[PDB]
């Protein structure tokens, strides 16, 4: 592919968070975790006090499917105003895609502006291509 040092980084004031691949142990003071990373393991099993989703993406996924399912897990987490995770296997660009893509829907901004807004707490974000395209038709459906 420690990029996290001090563990998952606090991206958005509704305790949204951005990591890499966890342990086990780290899973644990979340209320939702969602991994959206295939080749990243599937600890669901092992953290039964957790709200885990696993979406195996990788990087020439169609994400932008997944997004409307994906925001409304999130959005419903934080009207409970639950701790929660959002991690891939180097919290770089699948991981991130997902969070631009909630900022897009319920902060109500642009994909530029998303993206500005978490490269700007997440200096190390570096979203494929082709996600960027996903998104940009996130982008579109959100505006039609
Ligand atoms: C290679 C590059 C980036 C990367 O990050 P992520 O797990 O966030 O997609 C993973 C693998
Ligand atoms: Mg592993
Ligand atoms: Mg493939």
């Amino acid at each position: 592919c420690r990029i996290y040092p001090k563990g998952p980084l606090l991206v958005l004031p509704e305790k949204i968070y951005l990591y890499s691949e966890p342990t086990v142990k780290e899973l644990l003071p979340f209320d939702v975790v969602i991994n959206v990373a295939e080749e990243a393991n599937d600890l669901r099993m092992q953290v039964p006090a957790v709200e885990y989703h696993h979406y195996r993406w990788e990087h020439d996924s169609q994400i932008a499917l997944d997004l409307p399912s994906l925001t409304s897990i999130i959005h419903a987490a934080t009207t409970k105003r639950e701790k929660i995770l959002i991690h891939s296997q180097c919290g770089l660009s699948r991981s991130a895609t997902l969070i631009i893509a909630y900022i897009m829907k319920y902060h109500n901004l642009s994909l530029r502006h998303s993206y500005d807004l978490l490269k700007s707490r997440a200096d190390k974000i570096n979203p494929s291509i082709g996600l960027i395209f996903q998104l940009m038709e996130w982008e579109v459906a959100l505006n039609a």
